[PDB]
């Protein structure tokens, strides 16, 4: 899915990914607003091969809650063309809308994300660059998984087996999603604020967990705590999370 460069009008810098700046632009095939990943060092084929890898691996992915890849330009400057999430990063969206988003919206986002994570697992996709993981906002009622920002290891988000042994499985992704859920219900507050990364594993191994967010339904906090089972085998699967989140969303909308 090689795009002709003259079909792309490169606009302003809107964020960053692991390899360089992300720009807004326009793609005429007309007037589709898109985001364009650029790559600082893609004159080197070693860098170029890594920059493009997931764009190729994820090319045929199509999920409402995952940023869609549109195309690539593999001549220097190498670019990846993808859908534009016009409302930016979910963390800042939640912060600026702290007193204006209903709890039902927060639960909707968690649910949407669970559907995306179940789908990726169904494609046997393993996402290894965990530091790059991010959630973007495409509309008031739609969030999407991405690997770049708009506007080091994430120890405070990681499963105990990942911190201790660098074991990474779907179960470790479930732990991290539990943390994501907590952040959403906290209007974008990061976990373990002010805590040294070094001291996180000690707290977990003392049985401590992130506390129930204000206004979070106890059923949803219960689900988060299951994601944070120390034993990865006792964590729920993404299928179960999706089912359970759907039930929780309905209940909140009925309040
Ligand atoms: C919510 N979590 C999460 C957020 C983002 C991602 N990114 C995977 C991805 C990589 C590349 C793209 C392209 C198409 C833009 C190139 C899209 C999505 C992953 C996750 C995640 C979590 C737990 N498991 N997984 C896979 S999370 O951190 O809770």
């Amino acid at each position: 899915y090689e795009i002709q460069r003259e079909r792309i009008e490169l606009g302003r810098c809107i964020g960053e990914g692991q390899f360089g700046d992300v720009h807004q632009g326009i793609y005429m095939s007309p007037a589709l607003a898109v985001a364009i990943k650029t790559c600082k060092n893609c004159t080197s084929d070693s860098v170029r091969e890594k920059f493009l890898q997931e764009a190729l691996t994820m090319r045929q992915f199509d999920h409402p809650h995952i940023v869609k890849l549109i195309g690539v330009i593999t001549e220097n400057p190498v670019w990846i063309i993808m859908e534009l999430c016009t409302l930016g990063e979910l963390r800042s969206f939640l912060q600026v809308r702290k007193y204006s988003l209903d709890l039902a919206s927060l639960i909707l986002y968690a649910y949407q994300l669970s559907t995306a994570l179940a789908y990726l697992e169904s494609k046997r996709f393993v996402h290894r660059d965990i530091a790059a993981r991010n959630v973007l906002v495409s509309s008031n009622d739609c969030v999407k998984l991405g690997d770049f920002g708009l506007s080091k290891l994430p120890i405070k988000w990681m499963a105990p087996e990942s911190i201790n042994f660098r074991r990474f499985t779907s179960a470790s992704d479930v732990w991290m999603f539990g943390v994501c859920m907590w952040e959403i219900l906290m209007h974008g507050v990061k976990p373990f604020q002010g805590v040294k990364n070094n001291d996180v594993i000690g707290r977990i191994e003392n049985g401590e967990r992130l506390p129930m967010p204000p206004n979070c339904p106890p059923t949803l906090y219960s689900l988060m705590t299951k994601c944070w089972a120390y034993d990865p085998s006792r964590r729920p699967r993404f299928t179960e999370l999706k089912a359970q989140l759907s039930t929780i969303l309905e209940e909140e909308k009925a309040q």
